[PDB]
């Protein structure tokens, strides 16, 4: 700020001045009278301005003092103002000041080292600390996140948290008549906790948002250490200011007077998603009965593509085979730490435990929204929640991609969403302002059923995958041309109907069904055409079809292909069990055609019995941890 | 959006076309063999564009549709795709086109009229239309504002809706196979109101979120109405979306199939205040007991200064005299509509009805905030809630200035602030971009009792006028130098001690008392010079001493005279009942000398036994309500 300091003649007035202030002189306001003019003479550590070498006594001339170090005693800087006219003899007005430092200090240029406008600004030219939400459990005992309770009990969990320095400079005996005060809005007392650094006790928090600090005179350094306990959220835009107070005690009859304030605002960091372009680094499934084989073709490719491997067994999965739907792996990040956390959806069925019990722990957040009982729909899964690559779109930039997920095309009675909490919930991370499209034609609902995305080398480095009836049709059509209509869709399964490609061709019920499946991905393919900024050539059509069942939404005909899993270049596609041509499934040979030339490694994984007739494929019954992006987040400019 | 329609020689297609759409061919995709080239020939109606007279078939050459007229009936326009090769004669597919009009129209300009990106944007460049919270009571009958139920009952209630129109051009039986159906968010459907006219039956509002539209083939236009239920607050942004979306019904089998979306979205009106600085138009008090004479000087000013007046008797009042503490009149803002509107407080002592049952009626809005039993504190009451003229900080216009309210400097156990939800509603409503000033050290706790603003012909257009115990001591002092130390401060109050001018300078409490209040203040003046970009020319102080009484808050020494009644150059200060010398209260003398060259009139108005010592003065005991801006919120861009 600034202050005004008013000096007469009566007596010397006595002030502090906090270094990097702008202190202001008030000298008409009791210049005695008799007099025209005024000189100012300063001791040495004093500098002195005036706009508008001695000067005429005019109210709106300006004079102000900076100074340049810490007083070592109360006092020892002194200002002496003389006011004098044409026959009246000099008369000194004293003004002894005391200069302190006060620097609350924290990573505002966001490179680990803490060293006016106390604003947060986006941007790689802009400016504010970041804070992480303490939502991992370090402390190996026991089941909650570390920021639920009072205390700091590791000092691993020192870690994740934010440094903020006080760095006072001042004369010995300064703290018998001031005090300095540390405090937070109660409006955001609730989302942010604070220790003293002496080891570690709470200072500021949910319960207190101010804290008298014990500090003594002389140079001082006071650590502090910060936790955040909330995302932004829709009623949290995500900014926490923490407050220095600096307040006169001097008369004991007289209340506290504010001398001084400054602020650092720090910026919750948002939980972030990686798409299936970032390298992957974990993987996820259950083991259920019959399932063995299923299970080796993963591990196998696990093993290719570097990532460590993890299971659910039985006791804990209770039935659930769909790793997938339960849970999102993002990320948060901060200069000085970065963190998987683990999105943890609230649909509740058998894997319930699974992302408490087993993901959340050392370095490893958790986060949970929307109702944990009732209230729910299938597009709450996570099969529902996927990220695109990185786009710019019309030259604004998507530096960590956008975020999908499906939904109606307008609300009905018949028509589902994502539970509205979780919508809020991922626009408020604001860096992947998510886009809403068309899912809610599938039985199941889920965008990862139409869509996927594989990395590939040239172009944008991705290619858009897409489901496409046409494509298929396409397929079968140009086979039967040359003499293969006899082919058998389904030939090596037991308990199951072979059906020849010119029966399946022939078939008008079905072509009608595809028609309108045709359609609904016809949709999002241009909608994500425009809201990610993509072209055709961005864009690859996999051969697959589909039928209409139950409210006629649409389940897929053979395996789903594009539900896939995405290692890196190794693609566990699953197996469509197509017409077998010239020794090879010409499904798979379809696909392989399309994507072994961008370098990818097509491994079709038999899901048949154990998830394709379950409703679902090997994207739905497994689930990855990737690589965070090494874009900082906080540099985009949403 | 655009389509891609996908054409073949297999049979022909048939598709729709919205006017305004990008449409788009996919011609290689079903080539059929032979072919290295095509060409397009089309009816007169249909514009065709090539870029990457006949050409070669190359995936990415691209070809657009666009369609200069509505269609008068079905498959009327066409199109015919020729694919020959160097042996090959020609084969042709066909496209059988219908373009139709669907234009969801509303005033994005902001001008009273409605003839892709649906997007808002503020500022005078910019884009969106306005809608007001229908939150007045135009039904004469019943209590509740018009917008709580689901009907229109008065045709006047239409005045403060919004138009929206659905202008439609098809063929005669278009609506045989398509329908049309308006829709709003779950998210937002509890904020909006919409009406068909046809008279008018809601057609979306909380309990639905979607309807299927009437509509005739042929040329048609359908109106609707619509009201916002809800101001812009902590959890709502203040954006409504209105989207219309059309359905292919043709298939009796499968589900509907979305061709065509588009939107308006909408701008919730903020409630904004309005300065002192802006004309009055109608003035507010209570009668009580003794009160007759106070009222008599209320009414003459009134009178000067052209307002309505308006009074509230002891049946109502039931003791409640601070007409200022209940309520503040603000207004809401459309092209088409303004209207004054009543933000009532949480307080909630005698005046609890007089917004509810004197003030909320025809054109007259009503809103509240906060907890309506307990939960509040003095600073919740709207002494406590300004708003300053307009202004420009650092080059930041703030066309409708800046609201005020009170603060504490820093939470503890003793402080106390303006309700959170007030806090947040104002800070949402955008336009006025609070500013938190430190009260809370005085005992009642208002701005109103520190500040005050007055009209002035130069400079920026007015004054700030603050207290000031420098400014009271400097005259005190002037008078004894020249003789009246002898003066009487209280002189012609019965009941009360005289004291004389040299008593009370030489009293050294009272001069420490005053200055921890000189300190209180002189930070707020400081913190208003930032904020509002202030310099001392825009500063007028008014010489007014206080004492601290009960947990050492301040309370006026002497009538509170910059707790005045402002109306126009108007003013209606307290009466100091200063020292009297050479026929005048000194006090006044002082005043006026500040005032009269600025244009202003000082009436002193004597509220001693009747509101001073009830810790309140002339401000305190009445409100009044003004002009709005001329300057339109929505140009503004906070
Ligand atoms: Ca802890
Ligand atoms: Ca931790
Ligand atoms: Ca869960
Ligand atoms: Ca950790
Ligand atoms: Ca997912
Ligand atoms: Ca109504
Ligand atoms: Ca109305
Ligand atoms: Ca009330
Ligand atoms: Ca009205
Ligand atoms: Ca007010």
């Amino acid at each position: 700020q600034g202050t005004l300091i008013r000096v007469t003649p009566e007596q010397p007035t006595h002030a502090v001045c906090v270094l990097g202030t702008l202190t202001q002189l008030d000298i008409c306001s009791s210049a005695p009278e008799d007099c025209t003019s005024f000189s100012i003479n300063a001791s040495p550590g004093v500098v002195v301005d005036i706009a508008h070498s001695t000067w005429p006594l005019d109210p709106g001339v300006e004079v102000t003092l900076t100074m340049k170090a810490a007083s070592g005693s109360t006092g020892d800087q002194k200002v002496q103002i003389s006011y004098y006219g044409p026959k009246t003899p000099p008369v000194k007005a004293l003004l002894y000041l005391t200069a302190v430092e006060i620097s609350l200090c924290a990573d505002i240029t966001r490179t680990g080292k803490v060293k006016d406008q106390r604003t947060w600004t986006w941007g790689p030219c802009g400016q504010g600390a970041i804070l992480l939400v303490n939502c991992d459990r370090d402390n190996l005992e026991s089941s909650a996140m570390d920021c639920e309770d009072d205390e700091v009990l590791d000092s691993e969990d020192l870690q994740d948290m934010s440094l903020m320095t006080l760095s006072t400079k001042t004369p010995k005996d300064f703290f018998t008549n001031h005090t300095l005060v540390l405090h937070v809005a109660r409006s955001e007392m609730d989302k942010v906790r604070v220790f003293q650094a002496t080891k570690c006790s709470v200072v500021l928090g949910p319960k207190w948002p101010s804290h008298y600090l014990m500090v003594p005179g002389g140079k001082h350094n006071m650590d502090f250490y910060v936790e955040a306990l909330a995302f932004p959220d829709t009623d949290f835009p995500g900014l926490i200011t923490l407050t220095i107070s600096l307040l006169d005690t001097s008369n004991l009859e007289l209340p506290e007077a504010v001398v001084f304030q400054d602020s650092v605002v720090f910026r919750v960091a948002p939980w972030i998603m990686t798409p299936n372009t970032q390298p992957p680094q974990e993987v996820y499934a259950c083991s259920i009965f019959e399932n063995e084989d299923f299970l080796k073709s993963v591990t196998t490719l696990a093993m290719k593509a570097k990532c460590k491997l993890t299971i659910c067994p039985e006791e804990e999965n209770m039935d659930d085979q769909w790793m997938q739907d339960e849970m999102e792996i993002g990320y948060i990040q901060a200069p000085h730490k970065t963190l998987p956390v683990v999105f943890d959806s609230p649909r509740n069925r058998g894997l319930k435990e699974f992302p408490i019990k087993r993901v959340m722990g050392p370095d490893f957040g958790y986060v949970t929204r929307g109702p944990q009982t009732g209230g729910i729909s299938g597009l709450d899964s996570f099969g529902n929640l996927e990220v695109s690559p990185p786009v710019t779109v019309r030259g604004k930039e998507y530096p960590l991609g956008r975020i999908l997920f499906g939904d109606s095309c307008y609300p009905s009675n018949d028509s589902r969403q994502m539970h509205q909490a979780l919508q809020d919930f991922l626009s408020a991370q604001q860096v992947q302002a998510p886009v809403k499209l068309y899912s809610d034609w599938l039985s199941v609902g889920h965008v990862d059923e139409f869509l996927s995305f594989v990395p590939a080398p040239d172009r944008k480095g991705f290619r858009l995958l897409l489901a496409s009836p046409r494509s298929c049709y396409k397929l079968f059509q140009e086979q039967q041309n040359e003499g293969h209509g006899e082919a058998l869709l389904f030939e090596g399964i037991k308990k199951k109907k072979q059906q020849k490609i010119k029966n399946i061709l022939s078939n008008k019920t079905l072509r009608e069904h595809n028609s309108f499946v045709e359609r609904c991905i016809d949709w999002n393919r241009e909608l994500l055409k425009r809201e990610l900024g993509l072209a055709e050539s961005d864009i690859i059509d996999i051969p697959q079809l589909f039928k209409l069942k139950e409210f006629s939404k649409a389940e897929a005909f053979f395996p789903n292909m594009v539900n896939m899993l995405v290692l890196g270049k190794h693609l566990g596609i699953p197996k469509p069990f197509g017409p077998v041509i010239n020794g090879r499934c010409c499904l798979e040979e379809k696909v392989c055609s399309l994507l072994e030339p961008l370098g990818l490694q097509c491994t079709f994984i038999n899901d048949f019995f154990t998830y394709h007739i379950r409703h679902g494929e090997v994207h739905c019954g497994t689930n990855v941890r990737r690589k965070p992006f090494s874009f900082k987040w906080w540099n985009m400019v949403p």
